[PDB]
Parts: structure tokens; sequence; C-alpha cells
């Protein structure tokens, strides 16, 4: 009929569960009550006895929010002395380093000492406070002769590293021997501009070499080429680890190359030449594309470790660099057909080379409605089903997000079809990229407010496809969404960029979240869109870095170039965060380019070279 589940809820958060236990034998199949039963249990879940528990655990273990219940549980158990039940229901994927720490106890004290003090130490070498539990543990441990000086060592190393100084500043004030050395270490971590007064730092042990490498490595991402000196002048007089100087030529390496140095390559070459590193491998490439030096990248791209040389980045390159390095030569032709025909950037850019149409492949999934009745059936989707047709979007999400996390292949796409025949297209999104299929191109780029996005495109002279692309990547549709930062809606303006161009463009200004509404979103966005357009020249390359990272970083970024080649500065972007997101959203307004009927090259004739 129409339950009034409501009331239930009314009464009991917060307050009493007699509605509830009238209702309880009525409510059978509505696909909500056991969110009543949980409550009902969880206000007293300090007296229920362990078969009341173990028996909600059962049957309503799928609920999303179980992991709240065995938390709870589990630590009263455990409070209790009830350890044989802690133990029973102990599951280390919850990833609560509560509970780790109190399994860690239960180990040291029914027999397991070496598997205690192995789970001691994972919980000790991490450089953040962990909980209340961990005290006892590193208590009982350290009891046992296990907390040794090195122990103490590594994690004031790692609080240091983390920027944990009062952490690190009371593992230092308890080292036997060492407090020296750990008090310097805390010093350096803190400015380790002090390493240039190489005479405090000369007395050759491992402890001092270990503090100068700590030192060295922060040093790396402000001002490289102060660390490389430094490392030149310590290198000879401490005594380094070869690990610790793999580790310090690491961060020098990567933070000069990244700043287009060349001094990074030499450095590079005798740290890392088999190319096991391949955050090093890709930025080596990246440093002699930079620089012109097409032969040594051609020949780089040929040595690829197996997972590197694969993806359709360093495919793509390894045509290029030739290309650019033997510009008569046919090899590279026969290299870029075999990578256009995909549907990514790189794929795009070798069709772009070869000057064919790019391959979309849109093809919907294939799945029998024998699967799809499995996804519409689950509790965990009828509960979804039911909360959304509530308003309770949050709790609609919850749910559609903790089904997906058992789910196989098959089911997930069909969770994801369900999805999108809602205007849930993000959750369709997530769901589809959860399966990995890929070329469903209907799903995975969807053409919401459609109307009011062509509309804004064309009052600020924009390609159409490029406003999609920049929403599709900012936001995914998801209309309500806010960032990490407090970014908010389809476009992901911050409360700031709205109102200086509501200002400069005359549009109303938004109430610092009416940016939720769709029509007024896009409105500001996509002036702001044209406003970072024009400031670049109309690049779009440029223009879709600047969104991200502020046109002041993207400055930087372009000195001093002269005739640079979009890809090779595409590449060759200092944040992986920015590289991505420009290289997305160029993809996607390709991809949006064919869904509207206005065809867009991957990048325009103008853009080409700066
Ligand atoms: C999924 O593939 C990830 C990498 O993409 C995110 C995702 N949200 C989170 C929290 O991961 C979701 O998919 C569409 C976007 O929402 C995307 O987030 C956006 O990321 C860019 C940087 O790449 C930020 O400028 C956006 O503010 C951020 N948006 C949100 C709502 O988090």
């Amino acid at each position: 009929q129409r339950r009034l589940y409501d009331q239930a809820k009314a009464a009991l958060a917060k307050g009493n569960s007699a509605p509830y236990m009238a209702s309880r034998s009525a409510l059978r199949d509505y696909p909500l009550e056991p969110y009543l039963a949980y409550d009902e249990l969880t206000h007293r879940l300090k007296s229920a006895s362990n078969e009341e528990v173990e028996r909600f655990l059962t049957e309503h273990g799928d609920l999303p929010q179980i992991g709240w219940l065995k938390l709870r549980w589990l630590r009263l158990l455990a409070d209790r002395g009830d350890w044989k039940t802690f133990v029973n229901y102990y599951d280390p994927k919850l990833n609560f380093t509560e509970l780790d720490c109190l399994y860690g106890q239960y180990q040291l004290g029914h027999g397991q000492k070496a598997e205690g003090y192995a789970t001691s130490e994972r919980l000790w070498l991490v450089g953040k406070s962990q909980p209340a539990a961990c005290d006892t543990l590193f208590g009982l441990w350290q009891g046992e002769g296990q907390l040794t000086e090195e122990k103490v060592w590594k994690r004031l190393k790692l609080a240091a590293e983390a920027r944990n100084y009062s952490l690190a500043s009371h593992l230092a004030q308890r080292l036997p021997t060492l407090g020296n050395q750990g008090a310097l270490m805390v010093s350096v971590a803190q400015n380790p501009a002090q390493l240039s007064q190489t005479g405090r730092f000369s007395q050759r042990d491992h402890a001092t070499a270990d503090v100068v490498g700590l030192g060295l490595r922060r040093l790396a991402r402000q001002d490289p080429e102060k660390a490389l000196s430094l490392l030149d002048y310590y290198s000879s007089a401490l005594p380094f680890s070869s690990d610790e100087k793999v580790a310090i030529a690491r961060e020098i390496g990567l933070s000069l190359a990244k700043r287009f140095d060349p001094r990074a390559l030499p450095l590079m070459t005798q740290y890392d030449p088999g190319l096991r590193d391949n955050t090093v491998t890709e930025w080596r490439t990246r440093l002699l594309l930079r620089l012109g030096r097409w032969d040594e990248a051609y020949a780089l791209t040929r040595k690829l470790p197996q997972d590197l040389a694969a993806t359709s980045r360093w495919r793509y390159w390894q045509a290029r660099s030739l290309q650019l390095a033997q510009p008569n030569s046919k090899e590279p032709i026969a290299l870029y057909q075999k990578l256009a025909g995909e549907r990514d950037f790189y794929g795009f850019l070798a069709a772009d080379r070869l000057s064919v149409p790019y391959k979309l492949g849109n093809r919907p999934a294939h799945i029998d409605p024998r699967v799809l009745q499995r996804v519409r059936n689950a509790a965990s989707t009828r509960r979804a089903m039911e909360f959304f047709n509530r308003g309770e979007v949050i709790n609609a999400r919850r749910e559609w997000y903790h089904a997906a996390r058992l789910f196989d292949r098959d089911e997930l796409i069909a969770q994801a079809r369900l999805a999108y025949d809602m205007q849930w297209y993000f959750p369709a999104i997530r769901s589809i990229s959860q399966a990995q299929y890929w070329d469903d191109l209907d799903i995975r780029f969807p053409m919401a407010h459609r109307a009011t996005l062509v509309r804004e495109a064309k009052n600020r002279g924009l390609h159409s496809s490029w406003i999609f692309a920049i929403t599709r990547q900012e936001s995914a549709f998801m209309s309500d969404a806010r960032s990490g930062v407090g970014a908010t809606g389809l476009m992901q303006l911050m409360p700031g960029t709205a109102k200086e161009t509501s200002r400069k463009f005359g549009i109303p200004l938004a109430s610092t979240q009416q940016l939720i509404v769709p029509d007024v979103n896009i409105r500001l966005g996509a002036a702001y869109l044209s406003q970072v357009h024009s400031q670049f020249n109309g690049n779009r390359v440029l223009a879709s870095a600047a969104y991200n990272a502020g046109p002041g970083r993207v400055r930087q970024w372009l000195k001093d170039t002269r005739h640079l080649a979009f890809d090779v500065w595409i590449e060759t972007i200092p944040f992986d965060e920015t590289r991505q997101y420009v290289q997305n959203v160029l993809s996607y307004a390709v991809i949006y380019g064919q869904k509207l009927n206005a065809p867009q090259p991957i990048v325009d004739w103008h853009e080409r070279y700066f």
C-alpha cells in the first residue's frame, strides 16, 4: 500500500521504538524496513545479546552502514573481554585501524606472538598518530623487547616525511642513543635549507646520512638545483646506502625534469638505468621530448617495460619521436595505423597524424534480460529505488555504490543501464567505468541539459562540444556536485570565481549555492570559460589547463616556448592531474562533437603551435 514508514523513523531517530514494533509485523515486504531495524538495535546495542547481534549481521549484512555496526560491536566485545566472539567477526578489510589494533592485542594474548609482533610493527611504521587501542598494543609490543631503536628511528623518518612534527618530536625524545640526530631530522624536515651549512652535517654515520637524505628529498620540490649541489657535496662525505641515493636522485631528477633542466638526464640515467621506476622513465622521455632530442626519445621508447610500452601514450610517442627524428621514414605510418582506430586521446592524435577520421565505435553492451533481472531484483537495488522515489538521494546513492562493491562485470553493466534510464548519469558512468565497458558511449557521454549548454555555448562564441567536455570532466553531470575544496555544480565554479564573472558579464549574482541550478551554473561557467578562452588567444588546450590549474600556473609552463608543438606541451605538463584533465577534455570534446553533429578535431589548426 502507501507505507508511512516515516512515523517509525520520526519516533526512533530521535526517541523511541513503539510505532516501529507495532508496524514491524506490517512492513514485512517494504524494502527500507531494515533501516528501522538497524536503528532499533543500534540505540540498544550495548545490552543486546551476541545471538541477536549475530542474527542481524547474518540476515542484513548487505546494508551500507553494516560496517559502523561491526565497529561499534567489536569494540564492546573486546572492551568486555569477549575475545572469542571478537575474533569470529574481526574483518581486516573494514580498514578500521582501531579494530586492527585490538586484533593485535588478541594475537599477543592467545599465543600468536610472531603474528602479533608483525601486526604491531605494521601499525607502528606509519607517520601519523594511531588510535588509543594502538597505545596498548605498542605497550605490549615494547614490553616484550620488540620496540628497538631502529624501529623508533624508522617511524621518526615516516612522521617527519608526513609533516607530523609533534609526533616526530616525541619519537626523537624516545631514542636512547640517536636523540641528537633525531632532533636534527625534525629540524631539517621543517627547513631542509639548513643543509647548506655543510659543516653541521659532517658526522660520518648512517643516522646523519639519513637526516641529510630526507632533507635533500624535501628540498628537491622547492629548489632542485640547490638539492643537486648539496647532493654533489654530501655524496662523497656521508655513508648513504645505495637505496638512499636512488631515492634522493629520484626526487631531484623528477623535480629538475619537471622544470625542463637537462641536468636531470645524467642523474636519472645513473640511478635508474634499468627503467624500473615508471615515473622516472616517463619523465626522462618527457624531458628529451621537451628539449627536441628525438633520437634519444625514440631509443628510450623502444626499451620501455612491457606495461608502459603497451599504453596508447608510449605507442604514440614512439611513432612521433621517430617521425620527428627521421621525417622521411615510412615506419611511423604503420605504427600510427595500429593506434588510430582506438577511442582515446593518443588514438585520436594518431588518427590526426594520418589525417583519417577518428574511430568512435559506439556499441551498447549485450546484456541478457536474465542478468538484468538479478540486479533489478537485488535487495540493494529495491532499497535504492525506494529511497530515490522519496527524495533520499544520498541514501539511494549510498545503496547503489555499496551494491557495486560485490557485483561482477555483467551485473555492473546492467546496473549502469538501469541507472542511465533514470537520468542518474553520474552513477551510470561510475557503474560502467567500473565494469570497464568503455564502448557504450550513450551512457558514458550523456547529453543532459542540451538546450542550455548549446544556447550558452553560442552566446559566448564557444564550440558547444567544448562546454559539454568541461562539464563531463568536472562533474559527470551530477548537477548538485560539491568538491573536496567547495567548487559547486555542473562546471564546478568556486564562489569567488562565480561572483567575479557575474560582475564582469553583468550576469546576476548567484547565492553561493544557487550554482546548484543547471541553468545558472552553465551561464556563469560558459562565461568564465570564454574569459580564459580569450585570455589564451582562443586556445582550448591552454584554456582547459587554466580552468583546472589557474592562469598563473599555465603561464609558467609556457615560458620560454617557441614554436612548441601542442602534443609535446600537453605531455610535458608538470602535474599529472592537469595533463590528464586536458587530455580528457580534448577527447571528450571530440566525442561530443560527433554527438552534436558539430565535428571537432582533437586540436584545431590554430592550437597546434602556440
Ligand atoms: C573518477 O574517474 C574521478 C577520477 O573523477 C572525478 C569524480 N569524483 C571524485 C571524488 O573522484 C567524479 O567524476 C566526475 C568528476 O566527479 C571527477 O571530479 C572532478 O575532478 C576535477 C579534477 O580532475 C576537479 O576539478 C573537480 O572539481 C572534481 N569534481 C568533483 C565533484 O569531485
